[PDB]
DNA sequence: ATTATGACGCT
């Protein structure tokens, strides 16, 4: 009773630019905007394949990983934009450089961590504490919350539900105590409204948000309501939220792992966890797994928002399927030069922009007919910022994967250069 | 012949 916590001693925001890519171009080119839209990579294998999506196109059953010509045929208005192509391989720095303006912005409110090129996790904890502070008793306005739903209200016209779930967790708020978790995360979800407005105001993009007491939650919260909308998941609404989540919904079980646990304990819900004990958890998946099992499935969730914004890593690669597998020594060679030169590129920027320097250089290859992503990964040292010598040393470094007796064999279908191990400049 | 990345765990 008195002494289980219930992790709920933070507030945890997860934001996620709606079809970030797209946006990205519809900022750029109006003719876009509020369009069934896709943003592609390449063009001649079946029109290019696609990555992006905007709802619009998506309620056409249009989906990443698509070719374009397939997407054509469920939804024959749907416009592309073309990723930019630098080198003869897709160049992302658009999408990085927009991904950067967004950082930036929610950096003012709160410490973020980059968790992809689209979405961050905030810590508001002290935020919503300085807040609370800040109203000194006063209740929260409908008026604050114009684009939040509450998960699990009402019980008991989409926006007129909306608006009655707000209205019933409002009144059922207890504002006189600074030290609830439900208006702290009330509080947190005013802050996020906040911010959602001047990343709009200030880039044109917009986004979804989930606000909870943990990454995880934060993160399921955020894609309850899209696009253009924000959800807050109290510890309260788990129970009923679980009870029907299917377990590969639940961040990091949607592989091998969430699908032993659902052959090995019988069971399809993350709710029907609650019944095992955690010895049985980590019998079944391991003493950290299980842990973190028995944990989360009744809303507890440690893992810390890392005080993080630019990527640890800066990389670049190419997959050369089919019969553009490349199969000679002056091919592997041109083109760990093409990637060793964006490489360059990127890294030199990142030194003046974010004052550091990477020291390793990984090189990694796929051959022909292997099963695995990486058919082999070395790495070597990185000790200036030439593309020649960082194309030499991959080189050096895979080249007695070759058994040929000036050609290459097996054949490679993937090329991959990442920067990694950075120190302060 | 989804592709281009990027974080993190295991050993
Ligand atoms: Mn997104
Ligand atoms: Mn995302």
């Amino acid at each position: 009773g008195p002494h289980m916590a219930t992790g709920q001693d933070r507030v945890v925001a997860l934001v996620d630019m709606d079809c970030f890519f797209v946006q990205v171009e519809q900022r750029q080119n109006p003719h876009l905007r509020n369009k069934p839209c896709a943003v592609v990579q390449y063009k001649s294998w079946k029109g290019g394949g696609i990555i992006a999506v905007s709802y619009e196109a998506r309620a056409f059953g249009v989906t990443r990983s698509m070719w374009a010509d397939d997407a054509k045929k469920l939804c024959p208005d749907l416009l592309l934009a073309q990723v930019r192509e630098s080198r003869g391989k897709a160049n992302l720095t658009k999408y990085r450089e927009a991904s950067v303006e967004v950082m930036e912005i929610m950096s003012r409110f709160a410490v973020i961590e980059r968790a992809s090129i689209d979405e961050a996790y905030v810590d508001l904890t002290s935020a919503v504490q300085e807040r609370l502070q800040k109203l000194q008793g006063q209740p929260i306005s409908a008026d604050l919350l114009p684009s939040t739903y509450i998960e699990g209200l009402p019980q008991g016209q989409k926006e007129g539900m909306r608006k009655q779930g707000l209205f019933q967790w409002l009144d059922s708020l207890q504002i006189d105590n600074l030290t609830s978790p439900d208006l702290q995360l009330t509080v947190g979800a005013v802050i996020v409204e906040e911010m959602r407005a001047a990343i709009e105001r200030e880039t044109g993009f917009q986004c979804s948000a989930g606000i909870s007491h943990n990454k995880v939650l934060a993160k399921l919260a955020c894609g309850l309501n899209k696009p253009n909308r924000q959800t807050l998941v109290s510890h309260g609404s788990v129970p009923q939220l679980f009870s029907q989540m299917p377990i590969r919904k639940i961040r990091s079980l949607g592989g091998k792992l969430g699908a032993s646990v659902i052959e090995i304990l019988g069971i399809e819900y993350m709710g029907e966890l609650t019944q095992f004990t955690e010895s049985q958890l980590q019998s079944h998946f391991g003493e950290k797994n299980g842990s973190w099992l028995y944990a989360m499935c009744r809303g507890i969730e440690h893992d810390p928002v890392k005080p993080r914004q630019l990527p640890k890593t800066i990389g670049c690669s190419k997959n050369f399927p089919g019969k553009t597998a490349l199969a000679t020594r002056e091919q592997v060679q041109w083109w760990l030069l093409q990637l060793a030169q964006e490489l360059e590129e990127r890294l030199t920027k990142d030194r003046n922009d974010n004052d550091r320097v990477a020291t390793q250089l990984v090189v990694s290859i796929r051959v022909q007919g292997d099963k695995r992503l990486s058919s082999l990964r070395r790495c070597c040292a990185l000790t200036r910022y030439d593309a020649h010598k960082m194309s030499h040393d991959a080189f050096t470094v895979i080249k007695n994967c070759n058994t040929s007796g000036t050609e290459w064999s097996p054949p490679l279908t993937m090329l991959f250069l990442c920067a990694t191990k950075f120190s302060a400049s």
